[PDB]
């Protein structure tokens, strides 16, 4: 069952009915400002901050879901209906939303009046806009009135959900119905006080009426389906006092048949400085210049038409960089388009807000942003450049850092735990990739303080020495490393031990003592430990590159010989010494986040893919057949039906979801890349496939969430719910499986001095074309890949056969031409 | 004008339509279990803390508002109503809800069914149980099938509306069709892990079907007053996996002309001991014994009517201490049932959960609980002697302590600030009240920790003599006692100075330095400094006592020096020594606060009521001259019109609300008690009834909240919503306004050596009879009152005229007959 479909030349997903199996939501935004926009105009807005600055409000678990965002309420003779169907839920002769690329287009028709709204946040612009176009597609004359809503926060997310006592006698207005280009209404709640910023909610007419007051706009006992205002067909021109403060004015028209009329709707954010924040001597008028200048900037039609096409360029170069064009349309459709969109809402989101994530406790994660890098690096590399320093600036002069960072201030907190010592090796891989991309060896120059602490710079590249030394002097009796709070796995704590219900395992102290060690770290810090060596050798620093690689060898040989269950990685050593993930337990026999990541590292890999005794086939063997599901490969198995009070949060869980046996999708393109990397490219992309939206737009009814973008995680086999997902949109997924599918698996990969193209990706994608563009030169990569396992590629570059697979950079402005056999 | 009425025989307050201008709720239990009812069984329930044990969901800000509770869908041929009139809002014949003492009764009628449902928490027991009565009310044999409704919150309820990444996947339930004494549900989220408790839902009946997922239950795109189950006629018998569990009944109804059935709901909280959570060795079912019993103690009509009449003698005796006859009805209303309700209310609630505060951040105040013991402990002193050694145990060494403490581990937090200089001396206030009333002044050695300490023990005396020693070497420059982060007034925060935004003034870090002084301070330690005084001499500390009265002597000479404005007492002097509250500065010229306590504590009294020379009697006429309204006392005037930001958060609210010119009601009283000490009974009398519910029922559309309990503020007189009052049922105002009628208006107080009886209330109640069960021993004290100005009573007790008007305390057992003229 399918609720819509791709229409790649537009570059949107459409959907083709409100009634989906869960509300599908798209992002605007790609700077600083950012809405969250559902299918049915659900959702809400805010500026750099989910949590501080959010500008209008939304109710997470509302019943029904998603019930409150930018409506458009249509009284027609009386008949009101929404076009976006929710909250009213009138019946539409036709319905469509089309999101894209940084725009969302929403239709509803209904007794002869069709009405269209473009949703985007224009580039440059602090401010969600909104383009309504109204048809009379009847054959007589039609007058309707309409009137828009939005109901605003008070500013900070958490104390506008639970400090009621006090902010209910806060909010304030201001009502300006005869501005420059139009009627405006102010939100100003604490303008009076510490804030320098307002919202405005205009159009580009001389309102009708106006309303700022939610109670008085819905009317007693009502739900927002049964408005009112919109009912009595007239506004109250509600002016508010505390209470709920909202958007909306009310404009008739009157339209021939066939006639339409456009309006223009402008949700901003403004700021003013502080000598100026007050239009008079007595500071109790706002100051509108600003807000006054952003209404005239889309106070016409044509200035909202030339704002999306200027987005439309945007994304068209940006997706520029890295394209392919082979004989799979799914495949092609989530490289060019869709993987590539999610990572740049990714990198600007990190996991802090979604119809999942609330925009509260989560702000930029020091594993999250790290990660994401890895996808994002060739979209803009100048503002991936800037996102490291601000990551590697909450770092901590002993190489730990604060697990997130607010961003607003983009200081870090505790507020999701501390100690996570999988963290401190991230920084590296994310200044590693960035440097095989650009080029940009200058960034280890840039100087960046720890903890923000004005006056402790250190070049970047020494804090990637404090990083790495961390994991060295941080190792158990194994010579693996000491895991600390957690590992990548946020809930396999093995100093944790609670028996006090309610209180995190995230936050919740951790006990001191134990031996407790991780397999994952030890192979993370393989393969990353070997890119700080490679990183320390270039800047000159022999006996440091030396040293480096010593430890090196010693972890992944303490790997080999402390972490190896048999036919499978293990996956820890718990807090007494014991071994975690081995098949002497009935329960968590094999985890997959080692097998994944130590063959990433190389650990254990044979001869070849037909080696089928070399430990890295072996594990991979056992994750095929212990972990595989249809919809993807779950954490561990089996699952554990019982409460393990020295593996922490972990068998918390029912079993099948989350980290207890749910497919969480993150780790899934390690086994991938793992996969390519013995040489069985036909089952790295059987596994890319079980995964990716396009694949799985087919099973609508069983993903449930948008078929258009990778959730965190998909229930799994030991699930009643087994392939349903959850955690849409915010995920290392997105940045992770286009790592995989663009770098592993059509194998175009940017290296230090030249460009690798290693196909690895199986016989079904016999044919394609990858357009590479790398250090200001295109790389016209044709592939003729026979697929055949263990089968590696030879390279002709303008005509020359060429030794091995890494093409060394071209100059600037040249195009090579790549003929690949595999 | 009124959308119900008092009903004093039955103790309940009758509201006869759903249509109120808010949400009115009752609140059930008084042990550790409690729930919030409004007039349309809107709300939640919870075990001890509101934040880590919420049994039931409810959302607040939710449009409409209070959709959502415990509902009963009645399907009766197709047409689905319910009787609490939401969330489905049929029309009803007849409608009407009872609030009464620890129950409440809703009764909806339509098209011959009459379905009337008691609520109440029984005494002992955890849980909240509903007796249904359906009724056929026509002339013909009617049918219908009830479904009962309730939403299960996944008991951390901070988390439960935050955290959804990781809850939506814990949702886990147990249904039991064929219990021991009918149906029953179990919500047994996180119970497999470090819960040792869960939820059972049953009722005494074999149901004909059931459901546990909300989704199924209502349907997509459906708000709770469209459930689709209800409406097909039938349970979908859902069994819920993660997303939102429920707990559902569905029950066949036969019944013939005139014939009624019952239906007993019930909705529990069990525990098992560790060892016994399991019925099965593999642990995946619970042990149900608990349950089982609960649901067996309530399985028939018969047991819960014995357990409300246990409930109703219960309050007959705890209303027995205190009682009034008068010619004022409305004034007997309110000392003799609703104001004494109300204390035991917020002596178990505090400040943390009703339909304003939402039971997350707010725990057990320290001044808050302090001051509530003054209204309670006449109702249970057993209870008030241990809430005193639980907040004294959170007391730090230094006489500070924690501004308020978790009430299920009864720790203290600064979650909502700390350093509040007032809160030392509360503990003196709380004792002394205590010690009047019960004579036990072997609560004094009681060996108290300090921060709940193991070793750190002292006699409870010796915390008082750290409070009282922690402002005599905290004083500033005038000699005034230094404010700290802020006094009684929790937005008076001179050493704040914040300009970022979002920043709790309650939280945000002070600055060191200053000398910040508070006059409010001031009279409360010239007050209870002499309490401290007289408790240190009696138990032979008269080098103590000598000292202390001493420094008493100083403070009250450093306020009529140092405090004294001209008119009225000065506020405060800020960070920089600059007066606050004086008529030299154009805004917040005269507060309330200063006005009332130091007139209490008997400063600037003079020669009576008329002596316009007096201190006292200025300030008193200044507060009813600039701070007077209809409605109440507003806390200062003129109200700030722009942000101070030396003063803190009070110029943050906008004119007339809160703190900045809205009527706090909880300091209202302080200037009630004043006015009796100066001898202006008529005055005191006149501001009581301006704030008192009784008296404001007949303008219930201005007043908006509950018509029989008192709010935290009512607008005053700046504020366009003038009347209007927030956060009610949950304020000081209760325990203060129950000391100030029972005390000092009507004039029977406890006093260390006897029953003072001294009325000063005014003409306006000319005769009335107390009747006062203290010591053991029963007054019946008959007041004969002119109501003269200044004029005080002239006692005879039984037969034989006495000097003063302390009745010595008689032996237990015994009833003095004290005849009172005035
Ligand atoms: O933290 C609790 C305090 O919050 C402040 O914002 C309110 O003005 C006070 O009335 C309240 O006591
Ligand atoms: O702090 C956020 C973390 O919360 C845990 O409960 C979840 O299991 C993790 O997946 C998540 O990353």
């Amino acid at each position: 069952m399918r609720y819509g479909h791709f229409d790649d030349a537009a570059r949107e997903y459409v959907i083709t009915t409100p009634h989906t199996p869960y509300p599908w939501i798209n992002y605007l935004g790609s700077e600083q400002f950012f809405s969250l926009l559902s299918h049915q105009a659900g959702g809400y807005s805010f500026y750099r901050d989910a949590k501080m600055r959010r500008l209008t409000r939304y109710r997470y678990n509302n019943i029904p879901a998603d019930a409150g965002g930018r409506y458009l309420y249509v009284n027609d003779g009386g008949d009101v209906w929404t076009p976006s169907w929710l909250p009213v839920k009138a019946d539409l002769d036709h319905f469509e939303a089309r999101h894209g690329l940084g725009y969302s287009r929403i239709t509803g028709e209904r007794n002869g009046l069709k009405v269209e709204t473009l949703f985007f946040v224009p580039l440059g612009e602090n401010a969600e806009v909104q383009k309504v176009t109204v048809t009379n597609t009847s054959d007589a004359p039609k007058t309707a009135t309409l009137f828009s809503f939005v109901e605003f926060c008070l500013w900070n997310a958490q104390d506008d959900q639970t400090n009621y006592q006090r902010n209910l006698s806060i909010g304030e207005v201001e009502v300006e119905q005869d501005g420059p280009h139009g009627s405006a209404i102010y939100h100003k709640t604490e303008y009076r006080e510490r804030r320098d910023h307002y919202a405005v909610f205009g159009v580009n007419t001389r309102a009708d009426g106006f309303d700022t007051d939610r109670d008085t706009f819905v009317g007693a006992y009502n739900s927002l389906g049964e408005a009112s205002v919109p009912r009595a067909g007239k506004s109250a021109d509600s002016v508010a006092s505390g209470w709920y403060p909202i958007g909306s004015h009310s404009v008739a028209v009157t339209l021939q048949p066939g006639e339409s009329r456009d309006l223009v709707y402008v949700l901003g954010y403004l700021e003013n400085p502080d000598e100026e924040k007050w239009a008079d001597d007595a500071h109790q008028v706002v100051n509108k210049a600003p807000a006054h200048a952003l209404l005239g900037r889309f106070a016409t039609s044509e200035q909202v038409d030339a704002a999306l096409e200027a987005l439309n360029s945007y994304w068209t170069n940006l997706l520029s960089t890295y394209s392919v064009s082979s004989t799979d349309e799914k495949l092609d459709r989530m490289v060019n388009i869709w993987n590539q969109y999610q990572c740049m809402v990714t990198f600007n989101m990190s996991r802090s807000a979604s119809f999942f994530e609330t925009g509260i406790g989560r702000g930029m994660g020091f594993r999250d942003s790290n990660q994401d890098l890895l996808g994002f690096v060739h979209l803009i590399p100048e503002r991936a450049r800037e996102r490291i320093i601000d990551i590697a600036s909450t770092q901590f002069a002993d190489g730990s850092a604060y697990h997130q960072y607010q961003p607003l201030t983009k200081r870090g907190n505790n507020d999701i735990g501390s100690g996570f010592n999988d963290d401190p090796l991230w920084l590296i891989a994310g200044v590693a990739a960035y440097i095989k991309e650009s080029g940009d060896w200058g960034i280890l120059d840039e100087p960046v303080p720890f903890d923000n602490e004005p006056g402790s710079e250190v070049p970047l590249f020494e804090h990637l020495t404090r990083s790495f030394q961390f994991t060295v002097q941080n190792r158990g009796p194994h010579g693996l490393p000491l895991i600390g709070r957690a590992d990548w796995n946020d809930c396999l704590n093995l100093n944790c031990f609670s028996t006090t219900p309610g209180e995190s395992f995230q936050t919740t102290e951790n006990q001191a003592g134990g031996v407790a060690e991780s397999v994952f770290i030890a192979a993370q810090f393989v393969l990353y430990g070997a890119e700080y060596a490679t990183l320390a050798e270039r800047r000159g620093l022999a006996d440091v590159a030396t040293e480096a690689r010593k430890y090196v060898d010693e972890v992944r040989a303490a790997v080999l010989e402390h972490g190896w269950d048999g036919q499978w990685f293990l996956r820890a050593y718990d807090y007494y010494g014991n071994p975690v993930g081995t098949d002497a337990k009935p329960e968590g026999k094999i985890w997959i986040e080692p097998q994944g990541f130590a063959v990433m590292a190389g650990i254990g890999v044979g001869e070849g893919p037909d080696d089928a005794d070399a430990p890295a086939v072996k594990a991979l063997d056992s994750v095929n057949e212990m972990l595989g599901t249809p919809h993807g490969l779950v954490l561990q198995y089996p699952a554990y039906t019982t409460y393990q009070i020295e593996l922490g949060e972990v068998s918390t869980y029912p079993p099948g979801y989350k980290e207890n046996g749910g497919i969480f999708c993150h780790n899934n393109p390690w086994v991938i890349i793992a996969e390519t990397v013995v040489g069985r490219g036909a089952q790295a992309f059987d596994y890319y496939k079980r995964i990716t939206p396009a694949y799985r737009e087919d099973i609508s009814d069983t993903h449930k969430l948008e078929p258009y973008v990778y959730a965190q995680m998909i229930a799994g086999k030991e699930a009643v719910r087994a392939g349903e997902a959850k955690n849409s949109w915010l995920t290392g997924t997105a940045a992770w499986n286009f790592v995989a599918v663009s770098q592993y698996l059509l194998g175009v990969r940017p290296d230090y001095d030249g460009l690798v193209v290693d196909p690895q990706i199986g016989p079904d994608v016999p044919s394609y074309t990858v357009t590479r563009v790398a250090r200001g030169a295109t790389y016209e990569i044709t592939v003729t890949n026979s697929g055949a396992p263990g089968a590696r590629a030879s390279l002709t570059v303008d005509g020359a056969p060429v030794d091995g697979r890494t093409v060394p950079y071209a100059p600037a402005g040249s195009t090579v031409r790549v003929e690949v056999t595999v």
